[PDB]
């Protein structure tokens, strides 16, 4: 299910910033509410956060799996793959 997350757009799924280069976005977690080429907006309990694709690690609950996914994986328009 690894790969097929990719070929997804994200939007309904839930996610988790673990990694990134900007500290203040570890943690970010909530539902992707819409998916750009390069972002991600993510609606958290505290409220909507936009956080980059590149550079950043996502973990994400997908068909009954909790996966680490690298932001490169994903920083193309999702109708791209």
């Amino acid at each position: 299910q690894g790969v097929e997350l990719i070929a997804r757009d994200w939007i309904g799924l839930m996610v988790e910033v673990v990694e990134s280069p900007n500290h203040s976005e570890v943690g970010i977690k909530g539902e992707v509410v819409d998916e750009t080429q390069n972002t991600l907006k993510i609606m958290t309990e505290k409220g909507l956060k936009v956080v980059a694709k590149r550079g950043r690690t996502f973990r994400v609950w997908y068909k009954g799996k909790i996966m680490r996914i690298k932001g490169d994986l994903i920083n193309f328009r999702p109708e791209d793959r």
